[PDB]
């Protein structure tokens, strides 16, 4: 999940 977001942005 956490890694989902840092790659989204
Ligand atoms: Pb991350």
């Amino acid at each position: 999940l956490a890694a989902a977001l840092c790659q989204a942005l």
